[PDB]
């Protein structure tokens, strides 16, 4: 077959493809650019390249841990399970090197992804090739075959000891697969959606901890490699501590201890570096370790300063309220009422509701405000018998207000400018020469003055912690010009009060 | 009786209940949902659940300190005061496990608190049950009864030593009460109002210090437990230091030292971990300790950057003023006057007075501005003989201005746009062809040009550090259309000057 | 005399007095409230209390360094120069205790400073009295006189050794003068103007370094005091190190080393605390030292993040410009021109010129803008022959614009909306059917279309990096209604071009 | 010749000269102020002073490394290659001292650069002269000639040992060239354009690392100098460690270790400072090292908090969206749609497009918006047949909107206020009593209601993730008054629908 593997090479339809391209037709035009780019070409957003590069991450983390251990702590390991492990690993890192000449390269300077196989070839050779070519081919296994052709007797003389010390240096060229480890994680963590939705301070602090553990692991093997290459001199940490003929569990464990002590800021065990090699390795690990630890405090600080923001923003605003009250020296009763205001108005979290609504689409501002005001719509007798466009056009105009008990919301004998809807609590309409009356959750007041452009006719005073909704004059005249049929309903209720008045 | 205990199960009336629900009637509807939820059901905001969970915090902090000490440092403690201490403690952690099936669960996805006892049951079993069931029942005391039924002779053989080493591992299942310690502090610190009013950087840094001391205490017992379970091998820190047969005061004290050295970044006393157990415990404590210490620097930095904000905001603004003056290379006399401006205008603290007033309710902006301008109202002869709505409608329009001596506030022969009230100091009305005259604290100028829409008639020049109040034209015409009776008083005073002119 | 000392008790006239009170008359009313408050009363802002509390800072820093040294490191020092040093010091700390009942107390809840001597007395006894009464009287010298009356033979028995160990504990009550050290620095650093003008991050980091050196000095004496009070046990750091009979230079030096090692995160010299006293002192100093060091990183971070702000603000804005250009994938030539824009428009520092001007007084916006545009005023032939109010009313309207070479500033055949003044460089007026002409620094263009409300008549194209000034139509019509005499001058020049046209 | 060297003394024409002065003529006036300032005067921005001060940076870094090494670790080095190295170095630091009296001094208080050679002379002597005069002349080589004249026999007695210990103290006066190292880097890093374009957090952290390595290098020589000047006492670190007669490779290496341990927070190798000199040097290096390390954490934190800003700003906004949705307890379907909104509207990066465009010049807003809308212009049939000023005046008015599928963009029977252009996807015009029809990328809807000022005539419902462009009424009436010829084209298309209707 030739069809079913072409579906893996071209970017399929999911959420990511849509996000990258817009409509589904833009993906369908992209899926035809893959097939028209030549035979057997890989698109980088496709499902093959995502699940190929996932298996290479599970192979590099295998070979960046097992390789620097099996070179040092085993003084001769050329058994069958080890060489097969290196040949199988060298197979995938050649196939990965082959498939990089067929993968499209994302250019951050144009809107196109290059799928011409020659332009892919000329960009890969210039930027990351030799680091991915040295780490691909088995360099150590070539050199033993080449030195076999150079000299047949290179296994008997005193040169043979130098070659084996030269061989383990060449097999550390396979640690250049960190360059493919780093690139295939930055490309993975953006595409993978659960890491794309995490905060960037959480993502970078995981990449650091994965790097601090890996550098401490390589350093732990390097504290044992450099004395081992020097045939364990009589001043090296390994000799004095008498760790030449222990198991490879302890050697590595003690070496990891020394590296972690040098890095994490602790002091080594009274073995003041006494040999030049040891002094310069410890000074290497002290500088490397204290730099990675100071970058760990930098990420941990940036993570903490973006944990709990709204509350921070509520308290930073209220601290400016507190210092404003002491600058003008308010009485402590008015300081108590203003502190009773913010925890009843804002309830501990301060959002900027105007911008959060305004960035959204209209069809979503109509949906949120129709959800936030369901306790007002279902309780009022006005809104259950109205046009649903009228209800949505009303609720977008309102603004939320809080009045403490004892406050005069409307003073009689002023010019009216707002209309009030009662969400919570009861108020007291105080009438000149008549009995006071209460209004409940769902009654509305402040409409007589807006229909006549006159002055206020009665006092309104809060009794509970009333949470009201305000409607200005300019919005009230604008809504009725759209819907003149709902104008007469307010004229009916305003006829009733002026009757009672 | 059955009545008086029902008053503890339902949420009573206080500030917290009102804050959570709004009006008192919303609490009264909530108190009937408790009684209609079945027999003997606990509401989580009620006064029983607050003072039950306060006693459990005073019991868990007892049992998360005494239990990890009395297991390790006492090689056999099955006396009467110890077992009674564990049976009494296991009674409350079963009753706490029973009462969790009757407490309402706060859902952060709906507006309702579930009080149906079956839906409480099906949520508690899924999230935090087995951690609260293992830590509830005495697991170690069951296993001795079970092993008694398995083998009657399990106290004489060499298996008996293995069982006692197996017994102390099971009694460390009681350290899972940290999961109930953490949950019952987050629920406590939000309800308790003196911790709800503290900053979140102060709250999280207390929870960290309580956790750093507890982890250092468990680590201090763990440095002694793991050698004790291994029958004190001849390489363990305890042997070399010769601390096998000291008092349990020293054993614990020396162990706490070792843990604090490993954590707080210091180095241990020349005892380079020489036994695998000791190497991996020290490496455990170095990673745990340096992570908690780096999080301590992160909270201490976030606390310091939100200590003194206004002044920070005054100085960050004035540093932008300083660099603006050096960018344009002002003369040093004008740099001196502008530095004399900010400390007389702002006095070292810079508030944003417009937003701090604007977030409040109108009945509070009328109360603050009527307090801030009492020195202006009581000193002017205008305001003591006026309507109190007129005084409040005037004072909401004014804006605060500062003029240094020598400055010309009003130049003669321009178009007038503002009116001035004198709070502090004296000015000099310079008249074309007449003698200069002074105006004092409470006189007002700049009203002749607003009544006639003409041009300026005289010069006004500052003599002291005058703090004035400004009133624009558009506000001045608006206030007089409300109150035309106060229009004639300004016409009387403007008749006097033009007479003197 | 009784007059000349009254001038020290009342707050004199300087910059600070004026800043605290406003006009000089407000100081003169304050100077009469001092004299009318009773006989011999101290005002806290006066020149006596400033220079009294300056000498006490130079005495407390003497006695918080010399006292904790001379108690410990001298096993018996009751010589004449030592006791005279303590009696002279105890004289000033009684007089300072007497003068605190006559100093006015600043209340942060009212606008008044209390000068009633009874209300001063009732506030001082409640808040800071016993800490200033214990540290005032010589407590150790009383106890030797009292024990002389208790038992005449208290110098011969074995009780006499216990009394001398009890005596040095009582003389450490004089370290409560830190409470007067801290209060008299917070009151000093606000009044002293060179510390009031420093940043608060610079002030708090100096108070910390003064506290870290003092805590390390007390800790250095405490590492030697507690073994000295225990008669130097055979496990104490002093014995093992063999420092019992050295000079008091070394004892103190070695002790300061140990304290600094425990605090600054280093490890002590192989002397793992081997005595309970030593373990709990080292654990005391490790917690105290690592807490003060973590607060040092917190202040050093907050200092660095407010060093270089404008440039930070220029680069944080331009980084948003850089990521905006790569998000839309601009060509690299347009990326080069936009990078050439910001360094010619903003020149590396980005100020918010609108708010920095707007917070100032008008008489200062008239003075700065008349300084920033002196190269425009002196070079134009228009402004040197005009009214100085007209020049100031023109320059407040202008806005600053930058055009790169090749740009078309004005395209012929559009509706004109702005007028241009040339500060730097030359432009090319391209005329339909006529020869191009240049305009120099001080010529102006874009006024023909504003006098006729017609359309554009010619093209204008930049040749150099022109820095222009823009004047809108609405401002241009407004200025000419004030000054109609300068309207005809632009009509003359517009007559010339239309002649040449 | 005298001409060709004058071209190096005067500031040439490049980007920096233009940035500092404006137009090229302003440079040409500056190049004549150099020649008119006297004979042979150096302008500080010129190409001679840039490449002179670059060679001195490559000489000071030579002599601040080689000098503190060759003094200490060589107990007598007066060979020919050493003295020639000091005489050649003392030649350039005299010529650099001579050329500082001819270089113009930048004054941060005026707009002029002083080129009068007397005012250059009187400013250099007051600020940085004696530090540049002591470090210039060979002070040690004078003192041997002077002491030769004082006493001819000063080489034989016991005074001769004191003179050689006095000689190495005088040759450390050459470390005052750090004052010329610091000044010539701040002047270099501003002029050099690749360091002027880096962030200031990146620049200051490189200057710190260059200072931390240099202070650790001087400290490493100071740990060996002070015992060497004291003839290696029997308690000094050098003796006990037995490092008196090793090579100068080890001496220096071991000393650098000790300094780095004291600074980087590690502990020294069991050599608890046992000699007063050693105690006070270690305490010197602990305070110096922990201060430079705490400043390293401060810069590393400030670097991390300005790495990835836009995404931070996208996520900090969306976290406020997340907490707003849980505060009002939205259903999880509406939480899913709003999360589908932001990643389709903003695509993970949130720019403030209004301010980023508004700070630019008009000729650049015309160029960017003509680039961002090329997919709209080339696809619509309207824009390919229009005036290019009309296309640019249209595209500056549009605003970008996103509608999810199922949303009703336009509801039939409302008042029309906007016009829509389709960039991506298809919509469904739902017609009362007629068949639905689709519109594609480049068709436009919402123009019938704007030409008649009537109400909406049909429903429009989204089908894909439509990215639209909005055009308001007030902008639509304004553009047609400029171009009435394009008014009739929309009237033609609106005639077609009302025909189909
Ligand atoms: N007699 C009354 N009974 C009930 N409500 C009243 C009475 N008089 C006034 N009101 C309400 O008080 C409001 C004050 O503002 P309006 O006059 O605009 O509208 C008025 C009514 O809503
Ligand atoms: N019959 C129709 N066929 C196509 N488009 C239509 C039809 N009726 C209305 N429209 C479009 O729907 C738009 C709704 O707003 P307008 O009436 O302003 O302009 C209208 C046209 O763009």
């Amino acid at each position: 077959m030739q069809r079913q593997f072409g579906a893996m090479l071209q970017p399929g339809v999911n959420k990511f493809s849509l996000r990258m391209f817009g409509s589904q037709k833009a993906v369908e035009r992209e899926q035809e650019r893959v097939k028209s780019a030549g035979f057997w070409i890989i698109h980088p957003y496709s499902d093959f390249r995502f699940y190929w590069d996932l298996t290479m991450l599970l192979l590099m983390v295998g070979n960046l841990i097992i390789i620097p251990v099996g070179i040092t702590f085993f003084k001769d390991e050329n058994t069958t399970p080890w060489i097969v492990f290196n040949v199988v690993s060298d197979t995938f890192f050649l196939i990965d090197l082959v498939l990089n000449f067929r993968t499209g390269i994302v250019v951050e300077d144009n809107t196109d992804i290059i799928l011409d196989p020659r332009r892919i070839k000329m960009k890969y050779l210039k930027s990351w090739f030799v680091v991915d070519f040295v780490s691909s081919i088995p360099v150590d296994y070539i050199f033993l075959i080449v030195e076999t052709r150079i000299d047949s007797e290179v296994y008997k003389t005193a040169r043979a000891l130098r070659i084996v010390r030269f061989t383990k240096i060449l097999s550390l060229l396979r640690l250049l697969r960190l360059s493919r480890l780093i690139r295939y994680i930055h490309q993975w963590e953006e595409i993978f959606h659960m890491t794309y939705d995490l905060a960037s301070a959480v993502v970078r602090i995981v990449n650091l901890i994965g790097m601090m553990l890996l550098l401490c692991h390589w350093d732990g093997c390097l504290q044992f490699l450099v004395p081992m290459l020097q045939d364990f001199p009589d001043d090296c940490w390994v000799s004095l501590n008498n760790m030449v003929n222990n198991s490879w569990g302890k050697q590595y464990s003690y070496a990891l201890f020394k590296a972690m002590s040098h890095m994490l800021c602790i002091g080594y065990g009274r073995q003041a570096p006494m040999g030049m090699s040891d002094v310069w390795l410890t000074m290497l690990s002290m500088i490397v370790g204290a730099t990675c630890y100071a970058m760990f405090i930098g990420h941990a600080t940036a993570l903490i300063q973006s944990l709990d923001s709204s509350r921070r923003q509520y308290q930073e605003k209220y601290k400016q309220v507190e210092q404003y009250m002491s600058f003008h020296k308010l009485p402590p009763d008015t300081r108590q009422r203003i502190h009773d205001y913010y925890e009843h108005r804002y309830q501990g979290k301060m959002f900027d509701e105007e911008s959060i609504l305004g960035e959204l689409s209209e069809p979503l501002r109509e949906e949120i405000i129709n959800f936030n005001c369901r306790k007002l719509v279902a309780s009022m007798p006005l809104f259950a018998n109205a046009d649903p466009n009228f209800v949505t056009s009303m609720l977008t105009k309102l603004r939320f207000e809080v009045f403490q008990p004892g406050d005069y919301i409307i003073r009689e004998g002023t010019i009216g400018k707002k209309m009030y809807f009662i969400q919570h609590g009861v108020v007291s309409v105080l009438t000149k020469g008549n009995k006071e009356t209460k209004l409940a959750d769902g009654s509305y007041f402040g409409e007589i003055c807006l229909l006549t452009r006159g002055r206020r006719t009665a006092s309104v005073r809060a009794d509970t912690y009333c949470r009201l909704y305000s409607l200005s004059v300019d919005n009230f005249n604008e809504v009725l010009e759209e819907y003149p049929m709902m104008r007469r309903a307010f004229e009916t209720v305003a006829l009733d009060r002026l009757d009672r008045i």
